[PDB]
């Protein structure tokens, strides 16, 4: 199988690429797979394969550390995220992201049913597995749970049974046969929670599986459109129907090459202590435990050698960031496109710890609406954060033309030059705020409302008679054949891709 | 002479570091020179010599460019400042920063006036000179005329004799015996020429010192009190008096080892046309020419081979933002613990294009303070922007101990992750603006005043009871011994100072 279409293959490719370390001795669950993976996430280190962790019994489960973190040259950097999607490994982000963005004016291609798969190879009825005896990694000292679920899919389905939707959302170990986790809004496990929290009649269907698709997970973590099916938009961005295989003991469909799948339901009413989690902003507070909701887990099955894929999220450079901050940016670029705002561009900077987008405005379109900055701002703001693709992002950095917004230095180079404080923003307070910011739910203000910002790195005349610097740089600053000649003698003179 | 008293002897100490090429063919000053030393600078390269400038004559003169700008190696990348001052080329910006503070509680070290020096080997009386016909930079593309002035000491004195400033303040060739140049304010040339003219009797007695003794430009460059003459700062932060020479047509003294002087006037009454120039922001606005002071020279001279240095300045990262962005967040360090403020360590950013300050707060002194952020805040906006050393900072960024400043990806995590946009920052529109941020000067508001803001990164519980969070970083998460066999362990399992 390809390496998008089958994460056994992925890990292959993987190592063929030598961008995998084969841990072959022993390792230990609690914060030692995790500190390795932290530490490759700080240094873009190749992914660990932790083949023997301690633990392990009748084959649950080796572990994948950093499945969607950076490498270390600049000319790969992101091909663990290429790997996910049959592109080269030396694919920039403009590319990823459009390829993620592809599947949006095709036809889906729904999945296609068959009748068993690798994730059958091996079961565990609810008498015989206990989650609180499997290798489950503590990730950070502080954690208050051993978080099981950070690269897994779940899987949940509207009550009419017209959308399934597939998501990562985070789940630690609560007993030996429940979990707990956040199910927050807006998020669509969420919203199709509360669709059976309405019905009243039963606890939600649900799925978790671990080992997906490579392009399965990359669109799990993406904020496509409300109702939208994740199988069949996967299906028509990788060209083919995504192979399912129904579940043991509903009537959900799971990838039939799945690792590890979990099968039970998601509670309407019970919940769990849940938390705190080393967070994608890089913080814990350690104790700020509150109560999640509740998922009960009646049978697992699982591949021969079940690989679970892991991610040890904090400070930079880990899923949470390549992933969460670009594919929010992704949407965000095509919501503003579908509200006619002259968007080109966006990306999450690294820089801001992926609460920023930076977007980059097709300047002569601009000129053409006749526009001022405060109502532009508005006008993109009111999209943006409006919408559930503007969740995460609190900042919206506006930029002209000349600025590669791949390129967090150029970010920052506009956004501390064109953005005038205070004059040239826009705050919002009555939209939806992101609580997991520290400076939201531990902040001084409401957990969940307001905090928002548009600042505008638009000069004055890009939205009138266009651009009026040059910059002071190598670049622009020097004409065309003086620029050639000194790189041309810069050796000779005694001055100093792949790598 | 030591090199940080004597221009010629930090030359010699660069090359001995193998920090210097040494270009002894033909260089055009017409942009060639300023293009390779713009390279350089935004490549962190070796400072260019060039020893054989097309158009010098008769002794004037070779060029040095980026005299204080970065090395490459983190080791050594303040080296060529630590050059400047008698410390080991691996010193940190900590240390630096101290030794261009320790002069402020010491008693002066006026300086000493001998009879002769190197920089009087050659003269050009106002027969002999013409500043049209000298190896005059164009430093980039657009600007409005060749910035002789980029590196060199203007020393003026108060009408009573009391006060000698000597600061750095661009100037530009007008023809064969003016310079224009910029004086404004708050800026101490400003101050001194404000004096003269409210006196009304005559223009001001005017040298400009190029290649001075490096402690002396390092002080130029620094927002020392009003009223303090920067000769005896100098020889307190030495220990040794500096030795100065009188010129020869006014009553000035000028360092004895300067390479290049121009004496004469700073004219009352009279402008002419300066700029436009490629400036610290990275910007150049073509065609936007402004009236500017203008400087009679009556007399040139110079030492045998005399070398005239050079700052290309414009984009990241050169003398403006290793000298100006430094040296002010230096000084409001300082006056910030003279208004009994807690705080231990400032540093621009050079990802801000050092436009904003990062103050280091002590925490445990301003949990005794009992306060709230609003409160803190506007103290020390107040402190700083209504003080000359806040003139070109328009961002202060508050953070806890835990923050290194000196490191802009922690001050970016920070700032991104723990200062709610608009709740925890206070505008400040009613203070001096620095009208050469682009966003000022060519911006939508007034250019020279407001535009600024404290923007506070401390969490709540630093101001009460202490920090209540952990990183979710290999330092923080994982216990020492843990942290310990991964380090051990690492190269061992396949993973990867000076460089
Ligand atoms: C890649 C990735 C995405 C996480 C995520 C993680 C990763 C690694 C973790 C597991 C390591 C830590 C927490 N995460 C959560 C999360 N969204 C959420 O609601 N709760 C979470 O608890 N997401 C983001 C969520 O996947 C995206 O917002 C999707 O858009 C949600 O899909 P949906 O649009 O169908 O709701
Ligand atoms: C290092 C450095 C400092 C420049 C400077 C440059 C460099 C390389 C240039 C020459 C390349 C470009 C412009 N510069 C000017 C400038 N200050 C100013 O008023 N006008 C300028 O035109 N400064 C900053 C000024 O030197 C500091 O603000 C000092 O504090 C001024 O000394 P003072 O406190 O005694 O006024
Ligand atoms: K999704
Ligand atoms: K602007
Ligand atoms: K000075
Ligand atoms: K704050
Ligand atoms: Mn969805
Ligand atoms: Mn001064």
């Amino acid at each position: 199988q390809p390496a998008h279409l089958c994460f056994r293959s992925f890990v292959e490719a993987l190592k063929v690429d030598n961008d995998l370390v084969e841990i072959n001795t022993p390792i230990d669950p609690n914060l030692e797979a995790a500190a390795i993976t932290r530490r490759v996430c700080e240094t873009n280190d190749k992914a660990p394969l932790f083949n023997n962790l301690i633990g392990m019994k009748n084959g649950l489960f080796r572990i994948l550390g950093a499945p969607g973190s950076l490498r270390k040259s600049s000319a790969d950097r992101y091909g663990r995220l290429a790997r996910h999607l049959a592109l080269p490994p030396t694919a920039s982000m403009r590319e990823i992201l459009d390829k993620m963005l592809s599947a949006s004016d095709m036809p889906p291609i729904p999945p296609t049913i068959v009748p068993t798969g690798p994730c059958k190879e091996n079961s565990l009825d609810d008498s015989e597995f206990d989650l609180t005896e499997l290798p489950v990694p503590l990730i950070h000292k502080s954690d208050g749970g051993k978080y099981i679920q950070t690269y897994g899919m779940h899987i949940v389905q509207s009550p009419d049974g017209t959308w399934t939707n597939w998501s990562i959302a985070r789940a630690m170990v609560h007993d030996k046969n429940h979990l707990t986790g956040l199910v927050i809004p807006p998020q669509h496990i969420w919203q199709i929670h509360q669709m059976w929290k309405k019905e009243g009649r039963s606890d939600v269907p649900w799925a978790l599986a671990f080992g997906v698709p490579p392009a399965a997970i990359m669109a799990s973590s993406m904020p496509i459109p409300d109702g939208v099916t994740e199988a069949g938009y996967v299906g028509a961005m990788t060209g083919s129907s995504l192979e399912l295989v129904k579940c043991d003991t509903n009537d959900l469909y799971v990838p039939a090459t799945s690792e590890i799948v979990l099968e039970g339901t998601l509670s309407i009413s019970e919940t769990g202590p849940e938390g705190p989690f080393g967070e994608m902003h890089g913080y814990i507070f350690p104790g700020d435990t509150h109560l999640g909701a509740k998922y009960k887990v009646n049978r697992i099955t699982y591949r021969n050698n079940a690989i679970m894929p892991m991610s040890s999220c904090g400070r930079l450079t880990d899923e949470t960031h390549t992933m969460i901050g670009s594919l929010a940016a992704a949407e965000i670029r095509k919501l503003c496109q579908q509200n006619d705002l002259p968007i080109t561009d966006a990306f999450a900077p690294f820089e801001s710890q992926v609460t920023w987008v930076a977007l980059r405005v097709d300047t002569e379109k601009l000129r053409a609406m006749k526009t001022t900055s405060e109502g532009f701002r508005k006008r993109v703001g009111d999209v943006v954060f409006n919408h559930k693709a503007g969740y995460t992002i609190h900042r919206l950095v506006l930029v002209g033309d000349d600025i590669d917004v791949y390129e967090g230095k150029d970010v920052l180079w506009a956004f501390s030059t064109r953005c005038r404080p205070g004059m040239d923003e826009t705050l919002f307070e009555d939209v939806r705020g992101f609580p997991l910011i520290p400076y939201m739910g531990h902040g001084n203000g409401p957990a969940h409302r307001g905090g928002k910002v548009v600042s505008d790195a638009l000069m004055p005349t890009e939205y009138t008679t266009g651009r009026n610097w040059e910059a002071a740089d190598f670049n622009q600053s020097y004409p065309e054949d003086l620029k050639q000649k000194v790189l041309d003698n810069w050796t000779k003179m005694g001055f100093s891709h792949h790598h």
